[PDB]
């Protein structure tokens, strides 16, 4: 098992936001995205706007101030740190895509259940159909669903 949040409130903040999107969209995809999680086990999450978040999500492009520099536009969407303290938990999100709240560019909201999933302690899957598979596809929004896998591992976690 790798490292896991010690406690079942987790805090979040929006370091700051793409002009890819409407705010209130991005407030929305990220709101979602963490419910997904919190549906499937005890963590709770809340969003707050100063203080300490344990989860900072963020939007940079290039190298951005972590050892790991995106890449331009494709490749590379978006990565996450694991649980822990400082850097710990973030979920950083490429400025060259074109974010939206739809099936063109990239679908945020998909891609921060992906991230988010990282941020709570979770590594890749083989399923095809679990959001934790190492590589994009847009799925309908409507019909969203996490994968038994996806269950099975966050469940394995908490709590
Ligand atoms: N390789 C691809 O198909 C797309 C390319 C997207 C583009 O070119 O615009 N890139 C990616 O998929 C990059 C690949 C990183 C790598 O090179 O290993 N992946 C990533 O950056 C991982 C981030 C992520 C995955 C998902 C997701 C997974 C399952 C279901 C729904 C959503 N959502 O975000
Ligand atoms: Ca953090
Ligand atoms: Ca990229
Ligand atoms: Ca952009
Ligand atoms: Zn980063
Ligand atoms: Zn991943």
């Amino acid at each position: 098992m790798g490292p896991v949040w010690r406690k079942h409130y987790i805090t979040y903040r929006i370091n700051n936001y793409t002009p890819d999107m409407n705010r209130e969209d991005v407030d929305y995809a990220i709101r979602k995205a963490f419910q997904v999680w919190s549906n499937v086990t005890p963590l709770k999450f809340s969003k707050i706007n100063t203080g300490m978040a344990d989860i900072l999500v963020v939007f940079a492009r290039g190298a951005h101030g972590d050892d790991h520099a995106f890449d331009g536009k494709g490749g590379i969407l978006a990565h996450a740190f694991g649980p822990g303290s400082g850097i710990g938990g973030d979920a950083h999100f490429d400025e060259d895509e074109f974010w939206t709240t739809h099936s063109g560019g990239t679908n945020l909201f998909l891609t921060a259940v992906h991230e988010i999933g990282h941020s709570l302690g979770l590594g890749h899957s083989s399923d095809p159909k679990a959001v934790m598979f190492p590589t994009y596809k847009y799925v309908d929004i409507n019909t969203f669903r996490l994968s038994a896998d996806d269950i099975r591992g966050i469940q394995s976690l908490y709590g």
